RNA sequence: GGUCAAGAUAGUAAGGGUCCACGGUGGAUGCCCUGGCGCUGGAGCCGAUGAAGGACGCGAUUACCUGCGAAAAGCCCCGA
């Protein structure tokens, strides 16, 4: 989740979060060229996913050091 | 009436012409606005914190355009 979930956890967790999210992007990247892709909403979600992900960890990483 | 004779005149149009009817072509004309034009008034700088302008990308399907920039038709918080 977007707000929450994010910003309670470690940087050192963000960098496996998002290494997860890049690996089933890919996965759902080889279906789809494959076919049929049954859920592409699914895609662009994880897209999202892992923005945030960067989002929070610059954010807080940046107001650590306010 | 019939034969002959002398004389005169008609219709048929292969194609054309004038007019009428009915179409085709074509895009004038009328109506319209999604585009412009001028005037007045406002507002007036951007850039090594990388500009103006681009290239290549980003889409479930994406050639063009728009928006964006590997966090890629978008991510965070605030306000409506
Ligand atoms: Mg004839
Ligand atoms: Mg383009
Ligand atoms: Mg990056
Ligand atoms: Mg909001």
């Amino acid at each position: 989740m977007k707000p929450s979930e994010m910003r309670n956890l470690q940087a050192t967790d963000f960098a496996k979060e998002i290494d997860a999210r890049k690996k089933e992007l890919m996965e759902l990247r080889f279906q789809a060229a494959a076919g049929q892709l049954a859920q592409p909403h699914r895609v662009r979600q994880l897209r999202r996913e892992v923005a945030q992900l960067n989002t929070v960890k610059a954010e807080l990483a940046r107001k650590g050091e306010q």
